[PDB]
């Protein structure tokens, strides 16, 4: 039996493992780039399956500055079914390592922080301009491009609850609006840094039912407008993600060393 990504590519490294998957960084060997592989054992329930190819088909069609660059997708039935999806690479330290790699106030400058919020805010208007939504917005889930461009995915390296809408925990119906209550946490993540897991599960929990550190309501007043909007228990009372992205706090955001 020949393996297609045995014949094609290097294996280079193990880049992580979750749900039904392992991921892979492999270089091509005929264009000679380096990608991560996901690996994803099909599951033996033929409705989860059903979903799984569904997936497949819906990301191969997403192409956004802020998404994961999609290549290629094969199937390989070795004498188990493996569905292998093929991506850009992305950098090792995703959106939570890079938080907890800058843990003072002076590591989260407001336009910084404010500038990778956009980014992710604006993939998540991307896919609900497309009738999609994204279901599992966290950290985690947020990784960058070898120039720090953020990209949003499904990227199922696991290493939680806390960013998941109340709708999606009770186990009720829901609709895109469980995006924004992710993005109203994240921003607030964001823009707070913490020093223990500690504090920072203490902290969120608190957000979550708004609760906040009156030091964040006085140094950012309109973000924290911004939070308590986007984390509205009711559904129908959350902001579009179009209406957080053309607010006033997001115009002419500038740091030293942002690209020109
Ligand atoms: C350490 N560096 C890394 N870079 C990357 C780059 C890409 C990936 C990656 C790979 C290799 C494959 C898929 C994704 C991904 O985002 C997925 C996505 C996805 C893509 C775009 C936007 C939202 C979700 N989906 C839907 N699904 C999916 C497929 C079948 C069943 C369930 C989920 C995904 O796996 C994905 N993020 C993993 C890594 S790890």
């Amino acid at each position: 039996y020949i393996s297609r990504y045995l014949t094609d590519f290097e294996p280079i490294q193990c880049l992580g493992r979750g749900g039904f998957g392992v991921v892979f960084e492999a270089k091509n060997k005929v264009d000679d780039c380096n990608y991560a592989i996901k690996r994803i054992r099909l599951p033996n329930r033929e409705l989860a399956r059903e979903k799984v190819m569904r997936e497949v088909k819906a990301l191969a069609k997403l192409e956004h500055p802020g998404i994961v660059r999609y290549f290629n997708a094969w199937l390989e039935a070795p004498p188990k079914v493996y569905l292998y999806i093929q991506m850009q690479l992305c950098r090792k330290e995703n959106l939570k390592d890079w938080m907890n790699g800058r843990c003072t106030i002076e590591e989260r400058e407001r336009s910084v922080c404010l500038h990778i919020f956009l980014q992710i805010a604006e993939a998540v208007e991307f896919l609900h301009s497309k009738g999609l939504m994204h279901r599992n917005l966290k950290p985690s889930n947020i990784f960058f491009t070898m120039d720090d461009v953020v990209k949003v995915g499904d990227f199922g390296l696991v290493t939680t609850k806390l960013y998941m809408s109340p709708e999606q925990i009770h186990g009720n119906s829901y609709s895109h609006k469980v995006d924004i209550f992710s993005l109203g946490l994240i921003l607030f993540e964001l823009l707070y840094p913490f020093s223990t897991q500690m504090e920072r599960v203490r902290t969120l929990t608190d957000v979550r039912n708004l609760k906040f550190p009156p030091l964040f309501t006085q140094k950012y007043p309109c973000e924290y407008v911004m939070v308590q909007d986007m984390l509205s228990p009711s559904p129908m009372e959350r902001p579009e993600a179009i209406n957080i992205i053309e607010n006033a706090v997001f115009e002419d955001l500038d740091f030293p060393g942002k690209t020109v």
